[PDB]
């Protein structure tokens, strides 16, 4: 197979700033920050995660095998590692997202978010998707809420916990047990623990349907153990009141048994975009910071020679 000749960059603690919280885990805490490297005379907003508090080998090896998988991917719409910090506790330093995650995001701006907003979103994620199946990654965990608002205009893939690398002429990922989210998986990963990048197509329906509906939560009420049960049946997402037929046979088509039925996110890219160029045809909606920003720069204009 291909070396993976990624750079892992280590920052020294002095390096960043933590400013406040940005959300507090039950596996870390999330802290807004600004990273100054050495002498470069540039300001990053950052994103630092911290592995909760205490030292436990055993999600170390988690958190390092995470900065792996988000160091070895370089697209607009994936959100890249800028580096690990070596300390008492081990910490990711990732590009600052200001407006969160896109599930609070669709929430907080119901009233506000237009055709012309959620159909590029999907054309977005669909093209950090289609980017991670060149890299032969295997998400395992698309969601809304692991898809990050960098401005209301552009968004990212994020959250690389579950994510497996393929590679050669391995077509599908096998499984053990561990938290899965069951309502955002394919049929082959609930009955199987197969995981492929037609699981992902799965997954990219469910969060496609997540935006469609304003962030309403799939199957509310329905516990993960009837969800298996449900699918197998024929039962499906209902169709989101804004979406035409032409919108949702596009989540219908994601969602069928067979993998190879599914849409290729290559073609998810085609599709919607064609609709972005038309958004009213397709979605029907009525009425449709505080230091030296002298030298702030954003982690997409900060390079270093790859
Ligand atoms: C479980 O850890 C996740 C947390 C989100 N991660 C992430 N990846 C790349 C960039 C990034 N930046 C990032 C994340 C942000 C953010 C600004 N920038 N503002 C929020 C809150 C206020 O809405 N969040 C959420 C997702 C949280 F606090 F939970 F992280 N955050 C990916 C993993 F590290």
């Amino acid at each position: 197979e291909a070396p993976n000749q990624a750079l892992l960059r280590i920052l020294k603690e002095t390096e960043f700033k933590k400013i406040k919280v940005l959300g507090s885990g039950a596996f870390g805490t999330v802290y807004k920050g600004l990273w100054i490297p050495e002498g470069e005379k540039v300001k990053i907003p950052v994103a630092i995660k911290e592995l909760r508090e205490a030292t436990s080998p055993k999600a170390n090896k988690e958190i390092l095998d995470e900065a792996y998988v988000m160091a070895s991917v370089d697209n607009p719409h994936v959100c890249r590692l800028l580096g690990i910090c070596l300390t008492s506790t081990v910490q990711l330093i990732t590009q600052l997202m200001p407006f969160g995650c896109l599930l609070d995001y669709v929430r907080e701006h119901k009233d506000n978010i237009g055709s012309q907003y959620l159909l590029n979103w999907c054309v977005q994620i669909a093209k950090g998707m289609n980017y991670l199946e060149d890299r032969r990654l295997v998400h395992r965990d698309l969601a809304a809420r692991n898809v990050l608002v960098k401005t209301p205009q552009h968004v990212k893939i994020t959250d690389f916990g579950l994510a497996k690398l393929l590679g050669a002429e391995e077509k599908e990922y096998h499984a053990e047990g561990g938290k899965v989210p069951i309502k955002w998986m394919a049929l082959e990963s609930i009955l199987h623990r197969i995981y492929t990048h037609q699981s992902d197509v799965w997954s990219y329906g469910v969060t496609v349907w997540e935006l469609m509906t304003f962030g309403s939560k799939p199957y509310d009420g329905i516990p993960a153990s009837e969800i298996s049960s449900i699918l197998e049946k024929g039962e499906r997402l209902p169709q989101p009141p804004i979406c035409t037929i032409d919108v949702y046979m596009i989540m219908v088509k994601c969602w069928m048994i067979d993998a190879d039925s599914r849409p290729k996110f290559r073609e998810l890219i085609i599709e919607f975009s064609k609709m972005a160029r038309d958004p009213q045809r397709y979605l029907v909606i009525q009425g449709d910071d505080e230091e030296d920003m002298d030298d702030v720069v954003d982690a997409d204009e900060y390079l270093i020679p790859q």
